[PDB]
């Protein structure tokens, strides 16, 4: 059960290699460092939807039977019994989610100096990293690229 | 059952290596120290939702049957029996949570002097660490970075 | 059953190493002493919630059946029988709490003199220790840092 | 069953070492003596709550069924039968308390003379000991620190 | 069954060592004598509470069913049947008390002369002993410290 720290370190080290491999051409072979933090989902999880389709509108219902009596006398004693058995469209998904999916990523990138990099030259580094992470805003991913001279 | 102190020390030592590895380029190889405290969740925990979908609106219900009598005499003796059997959309999740997830993190970082670091140079260290923790405010994570000369 | 004093001493000695390791850079290698007291929870404990969702509002109930008669004569003899069978959303958690969690921490820290430390230099030591404990105020944790010359 | 005096002496000797270890830096290596008395709980004890949630307010009840007849003639002969079957939220804890927890602590500390210690220098010794005990006022803990010359 | 005099002598000799060990620094190595008398409880004893929670107030009851008829004619012939089945919150403790707990302590302390000790110097000896006993007034503990020259 501590093989999930080994697994989560494989997920981080692959995202991290990908970020250094795509920035090493630009800034240089060793002028960039990235560290990735992944929150993974190791919870088992099943699910079973069972949608039905609304048949409240008669122009899209599917009757199997229908007994419609319509008495009427004329003092206007009316009447209108009406049974209706239906056939209903039914979807039934049944997922069994994957154990070990990324829930959220946090990436920190430091790029060396050349002398600071240009603000435009630094946006095209944020955007490259935003594709090497697989940056999704619906996961709540976070990226921080800073520019500062190494040692 | 004291293998949870070994496990919680693996979680802390990985977050701690990640914080030193991303700050060592900036401040220097040994001018930064981080100590991480993780409160983990070792409680077993199952769950089983069983949502249904509201069919109170007839424009989205799904009838299986419907016997609607509507007598009426005209002294206006009316009547309107109406059975209705429904089909209901039903989701059924069934999670089995993971034993050993981080509930809350506390990180303490001390960075050496260069001579204090600039207040801007110290924010870009708080923000880098905020990504090396996986800092989540909904977990109640806490970070403290202080700048003070070593020995 | 006295292996709980061995376990509670592992919990204390890890918090204590973490406090000395994060203050040794500042004050010096041996100018700080910390002693941690942990009240642990060794009670076995299960639980089983079983929440339901309120369906008192018809715009969010889920009917399975509904037999609604509405007689009426006009001396205005009215009537309105109305059975309603419901489908109810039901969560069912089932926790089995962990044996050996920290209920409350008490930490006492003594830091040597340099000559007293500055009141600001002593707050940034209380705050570092507040992160090396995992200080939670909802647990009722308590910390006391005093500054006084050693022997 | 006299292994509870051995156990209660381990609880006392650990609290006592912790108090001498945190005061030895201040007052000196052998100028402080502490003796701890612990009243432990060796009673076996189970428990089983079974809370329910109040559904007296209709805006938070969960009906399973509901047969509501409302006759009425107009000499205003009214009527209003109303069965209601409910679904109720139910928690069920089941603790099995730990055998050997501290119920109450009593600590007595004597610190040597330097020449009496200052009243402020003696409060910062009461407060350090109040953290080395794990002093809880809800347990009814008691501490007495006195200052008097040794022999 | 005379192993209870051996056990009660272990309880007394531990409280007695603790009182001499905390007063020997003050008065001297052999200027203090203490004798402890413990009344122990060797009665076996079980117990089983079974509390319920009052549901007399409708704003905190939990109904399972409720059939409420409310007839009424208007000569104002009223009526109001009302069955109500309840769900009740129920705790169930089950203690099995410990055989061999201290019911009451009696401690007698004689401290040598220096020349009588000061009335203040003798209160700080009563208070130290009051912590080395574990002095509880709800047990009916009794302490007597007298000052008189030895032989």
């Amino acid at each position: 059960n501590d093989a999930q720290l080994k697994f989560a370190n494989d997920v981080e080290s692959r995202i991290q290699r990908r970020i250094e491999a795509i920035l090493s051409p630009i800034v240089g072979n060793g002028n960039v460092h990235a560290q990735v933090t992944a929150q993974l989902d190791f919870a088992n999880k099943e699910q079973t939807e069972e949608h039905y389709s609304p048949n409240g509108d008669a122009s899209k219902a599917t009757l199997r039977s229908r007994q419609l009596n319509i008495s009427e006398q004329v003092p206007r004693s009316t009447q209108r019994n009406e049974t209706s058995n239906y056939e209903v469209d039914r979807t039934i998904r049944h997922t069994k989610m994957n154990v070990g999916d990324i829930e959220r990523l946090s990436v920190a990138v430091v790029v060396n100096y050349k002398l600071p990099l240009t603000a435009d030259q630094m946006k095209q580094i944020e955007d490259l990293t935003r594709e090497a992470m697989g940056f999704s805003d619906k996961r709540g991913d976070t990226l921080n690229v800073v520019n500062s001279p190494f040692s």
